[PDB]
């Protein structure tokens, strides 16, 4: 479906994105956490734009009451099904980013205790501004000279990022399991009036196709006789 | 089926997961054993969410008695078949993790006796805090300097992990062999009333499809005549 | 469609374009920003040329009123649908250029503060003309001798370029989400008179095909009898 | 069949199993011989679980006599055919393990006479505990320093393992040749009553399919008329 | 079409052409600019030769008036459509040559100011004849010894060549957009008399095919009876 | 056929067998010659087990006379055709093993005269036990230090093994040519009574299939009416 | 045909045969010339065994006269066509072996004059036994130390082997051209009585198939009625 | 056709032939020129053997006059068409050998003037026997020590060989162009009596097929009734 291709595209944009973490302390956090948050808000609003039933939902909330074709508990159902469909490409991005651990490493490596992984005399002798500037280059593979305290710290934050990646997949799946145990009682067999209005819209456009094409057959025959001096019809006269 | 693709996806997430064991003693055990346990609880609740008959099971336990369409021994059968289907992707993860031995090596390498594999003078001269910090880096391939006591200890715990991986596959298969010898007497030919209710639900939605589409044909013809000034019907009138 | 192939061609011209940033201060900005701007104006006017309904739109604005076949609110709808279709290959170019960060690096690397990334004694000792000529060669990989302040500065501007690339995709998607919530009330079911005129044009050309081909059958039979001395007709006489 | 895929899977699990023999004398024997024995007991009980006629066999032994549908010499035939089908994936594992010789090398290399292959002064000077610890690391390729007495001893036990692998294939094939010369007189044309009960079960489930689906057609038509206010039937009425 | 394959062949001849710029000052300009200009004049006259309607156009301008089958405003339309079709393979060559920048580098590298890119003492000490002979070998990769002023100058002229390559694509697309807004009023629905004459020519040749083949059937039957002494006709007599 | 796949499998087991010749004098001969002999006896008894007409042959020799369906000269013909079919996978193994010469080299390299190929002073100075232990390691490529007398002796015994491999293929083919010149007079057109009994067995099982399936149709209809309260038959009633 | 696959298999056995020429003077000639001669006698007797019309030819020469179905000049024609078909896989082996020159090099390199190719002082100083042992190792690439007189002598005998390989292909083709100019007068249109007996044998076996299968239908129906108590026939009764 | 595959096989035997030019003066010429000449005489007589109309031509020249079915000017036409078909695989060999120049280099490099290509002091100091032995090794790439006079002489004779290869293709094509301008007047429409005799032979063998197969049907029915006691005919009786 559309959410099968958006789940595949969210994992595929992560693979072709080249993570380019700055190594500065005031721009580490907003780049690292911003890349966790802002591509879900993009993949969520993409899940509204590519779901054409929000255009139907738009014009139903526009009219005043009396003309409205659904109950407000049926317009609220269209809201909830278009939402919990479009929350798969966000949550594939947030889970793939957290298992890979590049974004926790960029965002949180100015918060480390560098005593725990290696040489404490790396940092004894620098000011707190230079302390942060030493720590902030840990994600940046080709700007950090120590390879033992780099490997020990990118392993610790890739671990804690994978712990938060599994507790996220466990609270997302336990949420979606709670709505396969509750939300059928929220719909209460109103999806049939949704599916009747779905079929009513689809055939009304198709009946508009055959009627306008037949109305086109009428105008085209008069225009062709005026064209060269000849009116001509093959088995396109069978609708005429 | 769905459990053929979940058994394949559980083995495939293990291959594309990159194991990133920390090398610290307080975070070794919870990372190693947590990766044995928490992805089965995820693959189990995924086996409920992607099995739509729990949505049917949900609304049958919601109503009071008198309206309920099954016996409570038939609702309990739906519970048992949806359970013992969804226990294959857990047990493929726990068996693949135990044959590979990376998770027993992370979790249990602070428990070793380092005298048994090599140089006892590696550890004579360090405190018990530094003793654990020496032992805990055994999984971490690029943080451990000795390669003889690393190879001897990751071979010993990959062995014991494969012994526990075969005694797990033997107690899982001897359990599933006990339910192919008992559980047909637990069902007691009640699956036919389940399969009758299965066919009753499926055709009721399909008969709702043809009836609403025919009801859509009625409303679309009146709407098209009001649309441009023309009502038109091809062999879509054959249901009309 | 045509906008599926133009979105694919815009990303494909970026991959096969070889970025050749000059390293001079007066030609850095106009090359870098000009490559952000001028290939969108090309991909936009390409989206008008390859959309043949602008040729229809052209001759409808050419005639005086009384002869015109649409309302001016229907000619304005053809303008808006041909515009917001053709704005996808620009915005795929501007997003791919901003995620790659090569154009912000060319354009904005004469604006840097070189103190923030490394050796301040690189530039103490040169005039402001030579200061710019030192800084301007930062994009030019094989003209810059320092590799630490090159890697630190192309990482900082590839970051800020990716921040502007995500805030662009978020203001483009939030704009297109605002027109899936407003613009159906701007069209107001006038697309049917557009689709009736679309079908009226298409069948009028096809009826001109069959009538001129039948008129061709009349002239070809008289010409063949004058040709060798023989008039001959197979089942091409079935339209005759 | 199922035994074609289990013979292929048993050879395929051996290829993807990574043999990880410990190098200790008390854990060599139980790892080496345990890997010869315990994956046959798994592949045997897998040959019962994936053969659904044991579920039929289960409920026939459950009932008391008088109700039982076979003779006890026909239930014993179902036992013997399900056994000698399921003994192919064990015997492909035991033959592939014995031709490869890795399991005899792990299990039996503490039993060697190290005088027969090379330097006798390797072991003159160590205690019998260190004698076993020297010999036990012969399978372990990267823990043994001598390469002449390693190559001479893994060649001797890979030979004796291939001798036992051919005398196993010769006593397995001479056994199965004795049952293609005896066991047709054990069945005594009772397989026809087995095949009649096989066809009686299969069509009874299929006739339960068509009858419950027709019973589903009755309930679905009444439910659809109560659904929106319409009862509708296509050529699904042809069974109605 | 034919202009799809000529646009593909023009880009493909550029890829398989091996640019072999001389390094002399009197033959640089005519080789570099001549390769910009002369393969468009070839790809333009190839667009007339492979467009057979110029053969039709040829014999219509040959006859005197009174016999001529079109208006002179219809012969002028055939000129304009065969022209603006055949201008795509030129303009793909001129755009691909300008984005690649090899032809501006050959043609214009005797015009450079070599002070702007590097060592000014390269040229202080040579006469103006040797000055040009030094500068002219800049395109010639294996004849120029300096690699810093070579890389700085082939980057500057590949830039200015890409600036002229985008302002060419912008003045070609803005021209073709002006003729999708004007030229339908230049044709003024005379393409139907062109398409009637197109169908009149095509069926007149096909009716000449069936009539001459039937006239061939008459002569072949008389010739075969004179051949061996036998006249014979299968279902080739069905046209006879 | 079955003997096409057994000839292919016998050559394919030789390619995937890894020859692991011991280098000891008392285990050279039994490994080398045993690998020539014992895999033919396996491939021969495999040619009886996978040829189901020995199961027919088994039960015909089991009964006393008077009931027996063939003449004893027709049971002896079934013996001879099942034998000379099953002798192809042995003789492909013995020919492939003899052309490759690895088994004559293992078996017969303690029998060599080492004077004929090189340095006679290799063996002057060792006892006859050490003489055999020197000679026996000639097959073992990585245990023999001389490469001139190794290459000269494995070339001499690979020659004599290829001479015995061609005189084997010549006495096997001249034998099978003698039975295409004699054995048709041994059969004496009794294969027709074999082929009549072959067709009598095959259709008797197939007529047992249709009759038991029709008997299954009778029992399934009574069981389905007792099942839910409904007896139902589609075009499965056409045999009923 | 069969001789297309035997010509392909004879060239394919030469490619996969690994030539293993001994380097001794008494075993050079019999290995080299024996490999020219003995695989043709094998490929010739293989051309009789795989040509089933020799089994027909066998039983026609077995009977006394009066019963014999051919003339002795027609049995002699079957001999000549089965011979000159089966002489293609020999003559592809003898031509491929002679163009490759490995067998003339093994067989005839003890016959050389070593003065003609290089250092005459290689052999001045050895006895005639050591003279032959020096010369005999010329084919053996890794046993001969001189590479100039090796390359000069394996080039001379690969030449003379290719001269004998072309004069063989010229006397084989001029022979087969003499039998396409003579042997049609030897057959004298007796192949029609051969082809009538060929069709008489083939349809007699096929009519034996349909008659025995119909006789099988009679016995199977009586056996099935005695089997479970039921006689049953589908459209297998159409031959009954 | 057959001459399409022989032209492809002649070029393909040249590619897989490994040219093995001796380096001796008395065997250079006969190997080099013999390889130009003798594989055309083979590919010519192969063009007679694989053209079955020479077997027809053979038996027509065998009979005396009065019985002969063609005129002697029609038998001479069969000679000329079978000749000038079979001269394509020779002339592809002679042209491919002459463009490659290996055979002129072998044959004619004892005829060179070695003064023209390099060091004249290579040969001043050797006798005329050693002069030829120096020159004759020029084709032999790994026997000639000078690489400047080798490269200069194999370039000169590969040139003259390509000059003779183009003047051969020009005198072969100008010959075949002279027979497409003359030889249709040599045939003089006698190919129709050839094509009538071609069709008379082909249908006479096919009518012999159906008649002998029907005669086979008569004998097979009598033989089958004598076979088991049953005569049986399916739709093979439709020709009976």
């Amino acid at each position: 479906g559309i959410c099968g291709i958006m789940a595949l595209a969210s994992a595929q944009m992560y693979s072709s994105f080249e993570f380019s973490c700055p190594c500065m302390p005031e721009y580490n956090y907003t780049y690292g956490i911003g890349l966790l948050i802002i591509p879900p808000i993009w993949f969520f609003l993409l899940g509204f734009v590519l779901n054409n039933n929000v255009s139907v939902l738009a014009e139903e909330w526009k009219r005043p009451t009396g003309r409205r074709t659904k109950d407000p508990s049926v317009l609220r159902y269209m809201l909830c099904s278009i939402t919990q469909r479009s929350l798969i490409a966000p949550a594939v991005w947030v889970s793939v980013t957290l298992m890979d651990g590049k974004s926790f490493l960029c965002a949180f490596s100015i918060n480390l205790d560098i005593e725990k992984f290696g040489n404490a005399s790396l940092v004894i002798g620098m000011t707190e501004t230079e302390k942060l500037k030493f720590l902030a280059r840990i994600p940046c593979k080709d700007l950090f000279e120590d390879n033992e305290v780099r490997v020990a710290a990118t392993r610790y934050i890739k671990c804690i990022s994978q712990a938060c990646g599994w507790m996220f997949l466990l609270m997302m799946t336990f949420t979606a399991f709670l709505i396969r145990a509750i939300r059928p009682c929220f719909t209460q067999a109103s999806y049939r009036q949704e599916a009747y209005w779905a079929q009513y819209r689809a055939n009304e456009d198709q009946l508009f196709q055959r009627t306008a094409e037949v109305h086109s057959r009428v105008l085209a025959a008069n225009n062709v006789r005026r064209f060269f001096g000849f009116v001509a019809l093959n088995k396109d006269d069978e609708e005429l």
